[PDB]
């Protein structure tokens, strides 16, 4: 019924109901305007154009928990890649050594480390984020699961060493709990969001990096999918496209998305045959 409902740091709750406020960043508030023009309009939540509150811009944004009675939720990260190749550029030119990423490093593996970063007690931004990739299911699969907010109020974001494809179906199986028609309208959605991003004039022409698929469901088997978070989706140069499934190498700009997609759906369709 309200995302600020399981709340109680870039969300603020809207004046209107059904609306969320998200800190309006350039890159996204381009992105949700040229989206809502776009096949994808019916893939990602509505758009309402910007709002000040306390000297301060917000996107005025669908709440996509709105319509759910008590919703389940999952967010799961798209493409084998997860941040802007210019991080790897800065990360050359000039290093802004992060000692909170090699801190968050060291929770999940105190080893992962090398000697050097040891020593400097910080790592850069995209060894770190290739780091996550390995770990979890983003390099092989093309996503990863980030998080799970539930119908009794559990939430948990412990997922960064989820990587085999069974290990990510043992995730969706816990979060569906059984519940076919929910299971079945996920894939019927996603297999509509696929052909879309194929044939989508902005997903032809846009990086997609740092994007989720939300989903969304309750226990009177509404089930939804949006993909969310347009912060770090930059438009391709000149007439230059993507194919969304090829490997990434720096300078070709891909995303694996596509991938990403293919694989969740196949782990879903896999889990309906259960
Ligand atoms: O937050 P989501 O989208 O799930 O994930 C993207 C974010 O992942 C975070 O890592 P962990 O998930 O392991 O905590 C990074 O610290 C954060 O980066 P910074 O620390 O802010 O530089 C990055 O974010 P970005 O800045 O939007 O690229
Ligand atoms: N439009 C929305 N309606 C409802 N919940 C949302 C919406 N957008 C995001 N969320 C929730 O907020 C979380 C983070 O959203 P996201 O766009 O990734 O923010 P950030 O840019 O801070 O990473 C999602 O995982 C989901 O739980
Ligand atoms: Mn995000
Ligand atoms: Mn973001």
């Amino acid at each position: 019924g309200s995302h600020m409902s399981w709340v109680q740091g870039s969300f603020k709750a809207a004046g209107t109901s059904g609306l969320i406020l998200k800190r309006c960043s350039e890159p996204e508030r381009y992105c949700l305007a040229r989206l809502m023009a776009d096949a994808l309009r019916g893939c990602v939540p509505a758009f309402h154009g910007v709002v000040e509150r306390d000297g301060e811009s917000y996107l005025q944004l669908q709440d996509l928990l709105d319509g759910f009675d008590g919703p389940c939720v999952l967010d799961c990260k798209m493409g084998v890649r997860t941040y802007l190749e210019e991080e790897l550029t800065k990360a050359r030119e000039r290093p802004k050594l992060r000692k909170d990423m090699y801190k968050k490093m060291l929770a999940v593996d105190p080893e992962a480390p090398t000697e050097e970063e040891h020593a400097q007690r910080a790592v850069t931004k995209p060894r770190y984020m290739q780091w996550r990739e390995g770990i979890s299911s983003s390099t092989t699969l093309g996503f990863r699961i980030e998080g799970i907010k539930k119908a009794d109020g559990s939430c948990s974001t412990d997922f960064k060493t989820t990587r085999s494809r069974e290990q990510v179906l043992r995730v969706f199986e816990e979060f569906v709990q059984g519940d076919e028609e929910v299971l079945r309208r996920y894939l019927n959605r996603l297999q509509q969001i696929r052909d879309t991003l194929e044939v989508s004039e902005f997903f032809r022409r846009h990086e997609v990096i740092g994007s989720s698929l939300l989903f969304v469901h309750d226990h009177c088997h509404r089930a939804g999918v949006w993909l969310i978070d347009f912060g770090k989706t930059t438009p391709l140069p000149d007439g230059q496209i993507l194919d969304h499934r090829r490997p990434w190498e720096e300078g070709n700009r891909e995303d694996g998305y596509l991938l990403g997609l293919d694989n969740l759906i196949g782990i879903l369709a896999s889990l309906a045959e259960r």
